[PDB]
């Protein structure tokens, strides 16, 4: 099966470290990206599907790397009915889960919490809600847990640790040996950056982070309370973890993390989540607004707030998407401005703080959206012949 | 019915004219604000109710002055069920309907547009959801509406006209003759500002602002497409209507709004909304994060960011409340800087860019909330004894 | 637009009169019943939809004369989304509202109620939720509407008034002359009948029927506390009012009620409704379960129970559909024996107490559903060629 | 912590030995069922909270057999919130999973149906959903299991396989090692009697029963399609397993099920489930239903029927509750004769088919509702004084 999307204004490739790519035709094939380039690939077409992009921008499809789902597409936290689907109209077409808090009843000890990341795993795998790519298990991590237990886990398909700080296991001490167990089994860690519900130790230090050493310093700008510029300072500068900036936390960090890093050289470490279910609620165009708020006012170019969203986050995950290159998974969004914008493009309205209009959303070359129930209408929309 | 709130460590007014008051102790009567003082006002309490703020803030209810309602607590935008519940929880004690675009196949004739509002204005006031005052009857003008349709729905206590351009009334010439209309008969009025799904006329300009004539400018900052700076300059020096600064918006423009209002000396006309439900989500903290952003990225101080959610939106409509004054409606939140921030206190916290934790509200004096399910929590809880 | 329905092995035309028609091909035209015969209709079929029943049994969707409806397809009484387009899947492509008693808030004084019945009628009328035909502005009497209320009701598209007894007006002395105005002007009346939430007037009686004069004695079995047999004997008897059998009411009464107009000759005047959303619940396959209850446990043929679901319902009501004629609205279902069951056909199911599996309905022609998600699976199914 | 309950006109005990108890006092004492007697037990009260039944009938709380839960108080399967809260106004104390086939992506391999249902069972022992006593992980066989995971299951707290058939297990040959591993270690066994979706084998015989040997035949009239009355004459006769009958089955097999176990002498054997939520519906008022049909309909004793949905089901389940006995655990529910209805009595209602209005329902002694929100109203209502 072959897909040629042709007439392409902006292809934004989501790798920060060439974001741009200087073609306008892109040819997927059997879900994946085949080629990228000009008008020659549209010469020996056949019967491919064609889709005019009208002129538009290509981006990858977006990453929230920190969304608290429980089963299905149903959000107990805030009673939100489809969430998922309506977050793939937002342009999110794959999404990893920052463990289970939410889950009624929470298993909390160790194989209640095992076996709660195997069924949200397995889940989420057996059925995609909407199309989406919900990378479902995150394990929280509760005392009593072995490394038998994360080879068991993986096993199980498992290979994703919640938010270190979630459950019983909280200091750095109890934290490391069992991050140190799934890092040797192949998981990726999350671990919660910011204050917490207990007044003793009501923060996470830069000291917390170091020790334990997650792959990614979840919601560094807070959930939504924010650790402090000093602690953020030596996160950026003593650690290589992702830092991740989350929609449902605080604006004035956000903008700090972003600032420095761009000085500092450091924003291939930055990805974007939502923090969503959560207190704050439910925000299906949440990655799209940080894209805009970190370009908006932040000064970070538009095409790289694209990289936040979706190669920087796949690149920390060890995930084939993210990126448009030839191999990768054909996770593709054509959007443009939308109607009444001062931009005369997608990546102008992002940098001038409009959220952009999506039309056309593909997941493994699939279109699983032709016009977006979500985002303001692009004011060229994108095309299937 | 009488309650004395005692040991405040901070009274935040919501009165831009004097957003502090130098008092520790506030004494209500029979819903409403009785007075406000020292430890005096505890001689002969009688059977009062004693709530203790334990050193913490005391703020007015917070205002949403744009909501999306459709009848009851439950929103089928975003399949969205005790939303306005959810709200509460996060200090909105008052919602403005902005009208109400999402109810299910919504008449758009003349009769059927004036029959909603009315049916939606008495069952808000007949039902308060979570207790919360919902003033859910906000007329969208269709053609056909005539002067007496206005005093018809002024006699069923229907008092707001909707975002014009919601329904088949759009351009000034059959806005502004409504509107005047309107005006004669008592009511206050909204207008769309920004991209809307019309191609032809994508945009709404100062001009047509101008002639129309709305009380409030509702999402100057966009929803989500914003006007032009341009045009946001007209607005501001050419009109004295409110400028509605919504969370579901552009942040890079309601940030140019805030600071060029404070330049301007005209944040006083600055009001909060989140024009929610809608395709960005729905975000019961909304109101709390604007005031987040605004005084923590646009240098203004969180006092006054406190009065643009509050005293300067009851102002607008009209209201006895948003204030604490003598005289006014009980509405009132007991909140502290959250657990973990860096910040001393509620209104740092708001200026430092993290959510304050909620730990009591109180509607016409009733305790409505004693715990914030969707904050973070309060350094100090606030004790009702 | 022409549909054939061929190979049909039994075809119930829910006219008790004639519940059986003797043909197996069924022509549809532009949304209408065309023709009834054999294959001699399938000649120069052309361009036309050809739908094979595989032998199965073709009946009229079925109604429900009792829906508490109050706007789209959420029911809050039970907090249940998309409740609609599950009844859709039991069958039910039109339904009346009893009035809305659980809308939030309901206004309550004359000018509110008949907003709230304007506003209902007209969105309903609007948007088919799921293409279901849904009735939906029933008015609930209250004190203070007049007779040209009931006008301007009228000219805005209501025709219907909900159970008499949910509202203020109660008692026969207060409804006749109401109920009086309102046939004047063309409305069908419904009336409460049985158990009330008033202990000095607990029940309602033959002679308030009587002297009230609905066209419909709603919940005759009791919604859900029945009226006594002897009550229920001088209904029957010295009335011509439609008898509506509940699914949401009393088994034994309602099996009394089904016995005793077999012996009078009165089950042409037997409608089935739910009486849900309500505190019993809701059920989507509620007026198929009516069918097997009353062929199964009262001895009452199965194609008289489709007529008590069907074509007797829309007499009362007037309605050009129930029936399968020329010249009739195509509202059709495709059913069969479930399988598994000890029956060798759909009616043959129905009277064993099975529900039957619905392959497909037609609503105006057009295919609603082609495989039930509610129903057992039909042994064979209808398809669509 | 002491409750008496006073100035009880009827005692329904559950227990089918001994259906009603000859006292007008009940005495709770730490969760518990003290003492039952007369005015002697109400001396030396002390600070015991005191519950006046103003002369009407107490019952055990009831039980539903067959319950599709899936995690929480969400229904996926009829987009329902809230079931179990429902369920309860219907005096619904104790629910047993019958397993989660609706769960989202339903893991089907071993390890993954083990995963579920220990995380189930672990989530509903953590969680009571509105206080409800949820038995939630029944284990859905598949193909995989084997000894060693029955007993890892049985450690971590799970006790009951679902229907047997849910899964990839439905031959009897498949099925009988695996329930012998499950009664060898402690597990109750549910198993699907009724028609299935497989065309090839569409039903289930009596023979499928006895060579299985579960302790419950489930939905014994049908879940919907019920199997032949020789096969139900053979399960009554050559059996001892429990015959459920559920609400959304069958109801003239219903119906034969109930006569024949009352010649036979097999009414203890009868258990009340709804198998909801199904394609029929959520019925809250479901359990109480069954009572009213097999009391009015089937000539059988509603001190019996209250058995059959209380203390036969415990029984079966092995349980310490569903009887009003020294030492049992306190769930009771207080309840009357429905307003208007033509009984005196609770009881007298449920046999004359009319749902009995619940004034108070205790689960552990604690009240849960003190006024459903589901039944009709109580004549005379229980007041805690
Ligand atoms: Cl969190
Ligand atoms: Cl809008
Ligand atoms: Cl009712
Ligand atoms: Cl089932
Ligand atoms: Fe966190
Ligand atoms: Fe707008
Ligand atoms: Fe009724
Ligand atoms: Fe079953
Ligand atoms: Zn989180
Ligand atoms: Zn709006
Ligand atoms: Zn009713
Ligand atoms: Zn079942």
């Amino acid at each position: 099966s072959k897909t040629i999307i042709k007439n392409i204004g902006k292809i934004v490739s989501g790798d920060i470290k060439s974001p741009v790519l200087q073609a306008d035709t892109i040819v997927v094939e059997d879900g994946l990206i085949a080629a990228i380039g000009g008008e020659e690939l549209m010469k020996d077409a056949g019967d491919a599907t064609i889709i005019d992009a009208a002129g538009s921008t290509v981006t990858p499809g977006l990453l929230d790397t920190h969304v608290h789902v429980s089963g299905g597409d149903y959000a107990p936290r805030q009673k939100t009915m489809d969430f998922i689907s309506s977050a793939l109209h937002g342009g999110v077409t794959t999404m990893i889960s920052a463990g289970s808090p939410h889950f009624p009843g929470r298993p909390k000890d160790a194989a209640g919490t095992k076996a709660l990341a195997i069924t949200l795993s397995k889940s989420y795998y057996n059925a995609r809600p909407a199309g989406v790519k919900v990378h479902g298990g995150a394990v929280i991590l509760e005392k009593g847990l072995t490394e038998e237990d994360f080879i068991e886990m993986k096993k199980e398909g498992v290979w994703i640790v919640g938010e270190v700080g979630l459950g019983t296991i909280k200091n750095p001490e109890d934290a490391a040996p069992m991050v140190e167990w799934a890092h040797k089994h192949g998981f990726k860690v999350q671990m919660h950056t910011g204050g917490t519900s207990i007044p003793g130790s009501s923060t996470v230090t830069a000291d917390d982070v170091i020790k334990t050493k997650p792959d990614v310093v979840s919601h560094i700008n807070g959930g939504p309370t924010a650790i402090s510029v000093q602690e953020v300072d030596r996160i950026m500068d003593e650690t290589d973890f992702a830092m991740e900036i989350v929609q449902c936390g605080n604006p004035k960090i956000a903008d700090y993390v972003a600032r420095r890093a761009a000085e500092k050289g450091q924003l291939g470490r930055v990805i974007f989540g939502n923090d969503a279910p959560s207190g704050t609620g439910l925000i299906p165009l949440g990655i799209l607004r940080n894209m805009c708020q970190i370009a908006s006012m932040s000064d970070i170019d538009p095409e790289v707030a694209v990289c936040m969203a979706t190669g920087n986050s796949t690149a920390v995950y060890g995930l084939n998407t993210g990126v448009i290159a030839p191999g990768k998974e054909a996770d593709l969004i054509i959007m443009d401005t939308p109607l009444g914008s001062v931009a005369e493009d997608a990546m102008g309205a992002i940098a001038a703080g409009d959220i952009p209009g999506i039309s056309v959303v593909l997941i493994d070359g699939e279109a699983v959206v032709t016009k977006s129930r979500n985002t303001p209408p692009a004011k060229r929309a994108a095309k299937i012949l």
